[PDB]
């Protein structure tokens, strides 16, 4: 069998799929099926900073050239009428203890998408809330102090990780977006999995932070694309142009502190348990879009989903 099951298992990996198992069994509704969890992919990556930015504070001496980072593709499945459906994919950016300032001990999450198919549809959102709080437990005990989420609302027609949509999944405007990061991070703040959670322009204003060189770093992420435009534009100061393209924008960035105050200053290196997971198909989201781009591999119905992930599993399978 080419199933999920059978791919390489990781520390990560059966964490995260035994919190959502657990939950499942607790429930014991019939419509659901065993949960996989696996990370197809485990890299290590630098970001390079942008030329205005580098030129500004890298050339000076007063910040680092490059980031680097480990980048992970975790996907989960669950068992419908017997066969895998992937319902949940995930590519994070974990800059570790020996990350330069300002980006150590922090984690990103780049892009995540999710196929609507899972059974029962009243688990879905709480069985989306063991993952994430889950990987926010997993990072917080191996010593990160802080996560990162940008919340980007989607397009019609526009995948991030799954090609072809079902029609009814319905794209999510900012508001209700932010409303349920609010109430899954609520929930973590409660269970005492997270310590507290601001948006982007409460976070830097709480932080004092005055410089450019002080705020995050991230792959593909719409800040080092901001400074290079406010830079652009200021070149026809650099911190006022960042604090108001944070105010207009706050409702979707959220900044998550996991390892607050005392306990953040006296902490040990960050030792990933897992080793490093090669898979060309899973590095980045493009190589799985354009692989089921070619192949006609959709996601638009459950049946098409279970012939795609049953594609996507032989694939993975091969190397
Ligand atoms: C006319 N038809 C067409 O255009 C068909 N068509 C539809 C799309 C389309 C749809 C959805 C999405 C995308 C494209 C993007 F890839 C990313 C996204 N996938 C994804 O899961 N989200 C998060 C989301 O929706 N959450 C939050 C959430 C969910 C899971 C999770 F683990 C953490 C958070 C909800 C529960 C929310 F209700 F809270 F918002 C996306 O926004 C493209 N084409």
């Amino acid at each position: 069998k080419f199933s999920a099951k059978r791919l390489p298992s990781t520390r990560l990996g059966t964490f995260l799929e035994n919190r959502v198992n657990d939950f499942l069994r607790r429930q014991n509704h019939p419509e659901s099926g065993e949960v996989t969890v696996r990370v197809v992919h485990a890299s290590d990556k630098t970001v390079e900073v942008k030329p205005g930015m580098k030129a500004r504070f890298v050339d000076s001496g007063e910040m680092a050239e490059s980031f680097p980072y480990r980048t992970k593709a975790l996907f989960a499945f669950e068992e419908i009428d017997g066969v895998d459906l992937c319902f949940f994919g995930m590519h994070v950016q974990e800059y570790g203890s020996d990350c330069p300032p300002p980006n150590q001990r922090r984690v990103y999450i780049s892009y995540l998408d999710s196929v609507h198919f899972f059974r029962p549809k009243c688990l879905r959102t709480a069985v989306y809330h063991e993952i994430l709080i889950g990987y926010l437990e997993y990072v917080k005990k191996l010593g990160y102090t802080t996560g990162h989420i940008w919340a980007c609302p989607p397009s019609e027609g526009d995948d991030y990780i799954f090609h072809c949509h079902p029609p009814d999944q319905k794209i999510p405007k900012p508001k209700r977006l932010q409303e349920w990061y609010k109430k899954m991070l609520d929930k973590a703040v409660s269970e005492r999995i997270v310590h507290d959670y601001k948006d982007i322009f409460k976070q830097a204003t709480e932080d004092r932070l005055t410089s450019a060189k002080e705020l995050p770093y991230f792959e593909g992420d719409f800040w080092p694309n901001v400074l290079e435009e406010s830079i652009k534009e200021l070149e026809q100061d650099l911190s006022q142009k960042l604090y108001a393209t944070m105010e207009k924008h706050k409702e979707v960035f959220f900044v998550i502190r996991l390892i607050a105050g005392p306990a953040a200053n006296s902490l040990p290196p960050i030792v990933d348990p897992d080793p490093l997971i090669p898979c060309d198909l899973m590095d980045g989201r493009d190589a799985f879009l354009t692989l089921a781009r070619d192949r006609h591999l959709e996601f638009s119905s459950l049946r098409r989903a279970q012939w795609s992930t049953g594609c996507m599993l032989v694939e993975l399978h091969t190397q």
